[PDB]
């Protein structure tokens, strides 16, 4: 199948065999090898020997350091240009812009970024030819979801980054068993390169290959492709997570009738042994991982984690909304993680964990802002920028969105059903974000449609809208996403979860948090649980149902200002409704569903009667 010798890449395979790949996986690999010109092709097996050897290789090259205080833990320090997702370089390609994002009445969209097929083709041609010269192309066969689950979906990621291979081993199920499960089926095609072919054209910084100027994270849902160039970091390189399991998957979910969401999934057991599963969407920086792994303060309750970040949810034959965690690990923010804020994460991350952009202590441990624990005298700190550091210093010792990357099966409170292939039955959906003023600790939506409106009104901070926690992640037009959520009410026999909204972040007149939060949030979960069971524990208000006086267990919290935390001001809510109206008109306009407009007016009307 060639007149010469450059099409068949068999001679460059250094692990596995192209002949044993399913036919369409071989075509994907070989086509991209022809394009990218890697030196070597390594078909990953997912084995512990492969992983160990690749960590040791990175360690020898200076790409990662072993953290000698802990068991098989590692630290990567990046080029400070690479350190986060970059929305302006994250795009979705469709034939028509409006299918990807609504057309905003002014400015640019806050709800996604479209690129034309033409522009993408030019961008691709300016980046990928030859991009892997001198490097190994690793072929990562991975499952998003428990292997073999009816709700799981398989991808193949090609990458030139060992860091990505190691991290994908933690964050997804990868290796030979996935190829076996895939057989001749369909898969999402994921192509990644750090964009630094050898010999290097530009200086390597911190032993971290990246190409910031050309960084581009593209999604082609009608080709079932994700193509990412130039960043080695996080959501830009681990293509299963945000690119596949939110942006691609949300588009698929819309077409097929299910939901792909930026939600934790937790199981909560009351003192009588009754257990329910809840899903919660909070924006980045608003505490999903804390809640998902909560150590409850209320005696007799238990919380167990199914996932901390992404949920795929589909109604079953009996009308239960079943959720799976499509991830295999937790890719959690390190700063702010302490024994007080997340004791179960602290336990989790002491073995088999990769840390990125945190500080290292002189005894080979980790450190970060908010770790809230002192070091022995004499123990010194190296910042994430590889410089000596002391607490008085002007800049943080860890990057603010530095991360740990840890196996889920580790977590001491991992839920027993976290890999059940049928998924767990969701009985409540929680929305929430950071509202320093106005918004009570917890309220319950009046209806499904009201709950969709409440999702649409979420904020990641007082100022910033982040509907459904999906602002950076919508795979398609957010108006159409709202219509898709609203359509669930018309699915016969659907057991629609109860919808709540929480606010951990209300502040008093002095800027102090009114609610202590963290494991105390168990008290709010208890109220939700009773509400799902039909307890008469709610009082009707203009915004939804709130707890009755005395309904929340506040034992141990007598210093809480209840009236203030729980207060609803006409003045605040008049302004809230006007702000929501202006935001939806500006950002959604012609794509805003009937029923969302109707919920906005209904809320305005109820507030007018206060
Ligand atoms: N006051 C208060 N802060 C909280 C609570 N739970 C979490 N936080 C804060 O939430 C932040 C940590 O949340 P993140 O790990 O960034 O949130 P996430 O939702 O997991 O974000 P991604 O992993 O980026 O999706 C820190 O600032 C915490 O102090 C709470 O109950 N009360
Ligand atoms: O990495 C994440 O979870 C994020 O950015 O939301
Ligand atoms: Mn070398
Ligand atoms: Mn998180
Ligand atoms: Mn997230
Ligand atoms: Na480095």
């Amino acid at each position: 199948p060639q007149l010469h010798n450059g099409l068949d890449f068999s001679a460059k395979v250094i692990q596995g065999s192209l002949d044993s790949l399913p036919q369409e996986v071989r075509k994907f690999v070989e086509g991209n090898a022809q394009l990218c010109q890697p030196e070597y092709i390594h078909i990953c097996d997912g084995s512990e020997e492969e992983y160990g050897r690749l960590l040791a290789h990175m360690q020898e090259e200076g790409v990662i350091r072993k953290l000698k205080k802990y068991d098989n833990c590692w630290l990567a320090l990046t080029d400070p240009r690479d350190v986060a997702r970059i929305e302006s370089k994250t795009v979705i390609i469709t034939q028509e812009q409006r299918d990807t994002v609504p057309i905003p009445k002014s400015g640019q969209s806050q709800l996604g970024r479209w690129m034309s097929e033409e522009d993408f083709e030019k961008a691709f041609n300016a980046r990928f030819p030859g991009c892997m010269k001198g490097r190994t192309m690793y072929v990562i066969p991975f499952s998003m979801g428990p292997l073999g689950s009816p709700l799981a979906k398989i991808g193949i990621e090609l990458t030139d980054s060992p860091y990505v291979v190691a991290s994908m081993r933690i964050m997804t199920r990868m290796g030979t068993s996935v190829l076996e499960a895939l057989g001749d089926g369909e898969f999402i095609k994921c192509l990644h390169s750090v964009g630094c072919p050898l010999p290097l054209k530009k200086p390597l910084v911190n032993n971290w290959a990246c190409n910031p100027e050309l960084t581009l994270i593209a999604h082609l849902p009608d080709r079932r492709e994700i193509i990412s160039f130039g960043s080695g970091y996080g959501g830009n390189s681990l293509l299963g997570k945000k690119c596949f399991a939110l942006r691609i998957a949300s588009r698929l979910a819309k077409e097929e009738g299910w939901l792909a969401e930026h939600m934790l999934i937790l199981g909560i057991t009351n003192p009588e042994g009754k257990k329910k599963y809840l899903a919660a969407a909070f924006p980045s920086a608003c505490g999903k991982t804390n809640l998902a792994m909560m150590n409850p303060t209320l005696p007799g309750w238990k919380v167990e984690c199914v996932g901390d970040d992404i949920a795929w949810m589909k109604f079953d034959a009996q009308g239960n909304l079943r959720a799976i965690n499509p991830e295999n690990g937790f890719f959690g923010v390190a700063p702010g993680t302490s024994v007080k804020t997340n004791p179960n994460a602290i336990k989790t991350i002491q073995k088999n964990t990769i840390f990125t952009n945190v500080a290292e202590t002189s005894d080979g441990g980790v450190y970060w802002e908010g770790i809230d624990e002192p070091l022995a005298p004499g123990v010194t700190i190296t910042s994430w920028k590889n410089k000596e550091w002391r607490p008085q210093d002007e800049e943080p010792c860890a990057h603010p969105n530095s991360r740990f990357c840890t196996p889920a099966s580790q977590c001491p409170i991992i839920d027993p059903a976290w890999e059940s292939p049928e998924g767990v039955p969701i009985e409540g959906i929680i929305f929430g974000g950071r509202r320093p003023a106005g918004v009570p600790l917890v309220y319950e939506a009046l209806s499904w449609q009201h709950g969709v409106f409440v999702g649409a009104a979420m904020r990641s901070e007082g100022i910033m809208h982040d509907p459904f926690a999906m602002r950076p992640f919508f795979g398609y037009n957010f108006g159409k996403y709202l219509a898709h959520w609203l359509s669930m009410a018309h699915r016969p026999a659907a057991k629609l979860p109860k919808i709540f909204h929480v606010n951990w972040f209300r502040k008093d007149k002095n800027g102090k948090f009114l609610w202590p939060g963290f494991g105390e949030n168990s008290r709010v979960l208890e109220w939700m649980f009773g509400r799902i069971e039909g307890e008469d524990s709610a009082k009707l208000t203009p915004i939804g149902y709130v707890p009755k006086e005395d309904a929340l267990n506040l034992k141990g919290l007598g210093d809480v200002n209840v009236e203030e935390l729980f207060g609803i001001s006409k003045e605040f809510w008049e302004k809230e409704v006007e702000e929501i109206d202006k935001y939806l008109e500006d950002q959604v306009n012609a794509d805003l569903p009937y029923e969302i407009e109707r919920e906005l007016r209904a809320l305005k009307q109820r507030i007018s009667q206060m």
